[PDB]
């Protein structure tokens, strides 16, 4: 489906776009979170804040598995990699 | 080599290893960092803190390439995945 109203969207700097992208993915062994740098750094796009810290360890009953990341691809580029985190991610938003 | 009195060291919290790994990369495409989070999610360790910012993009003329972690492994599995983060890098030092 396709929502518009949703919270994943982005924003363009000096001809680039700059944004943010939360994914969350339960188990131990689907953690391929490092497929997702591979997006970023695939078109050699400028990463800002790259982070990724489970949840539960911090607090526990409340919060929930998360990855947050802020990144910059051209406005071009940006959809071209984003595909690709398409690729690893479908049911989270941008933060 | 081997240097002892160097700066990759570690400690071991209620029976697991807590620690911290920097690394950093030139050009535009060596930019593997994503295999070092397969290193701590190998094992299935508890990542505390990972990040990942190349410098320049901040401030340029003094710094340089980075991606800051903290995570814990089983003092014995530590071992295990960091030889592949040793696979990974191995000019670089702990946090």
């Amino acid at each position: 489906p396709g929502n518009p109203l949703e919270a994943v969207v982005f924003e363009e700097r000096d001809g680039n776009a700059v944004l943010n992208l939360l994914f969350s993915l339960r188990g131990t062994k689907p953690s391929s979170l490092s497929r997702a740098v591979k997006v970023f750094e695939t078109f050699e796009a400028k990463i800002h804040h790259l982070e990724t810290r489970p949840a539960q360890r911090p607090l526990a009953g409340s919060p929930h598995l998360e990855y947050f990341v802020r990144f910059e691809v051209p406005s071009g580029d940006l959809a071209a990699l984003l595909s690709s985190v398409r690729r690893v991610s479908d049911d989270v938003r941008s933060a």
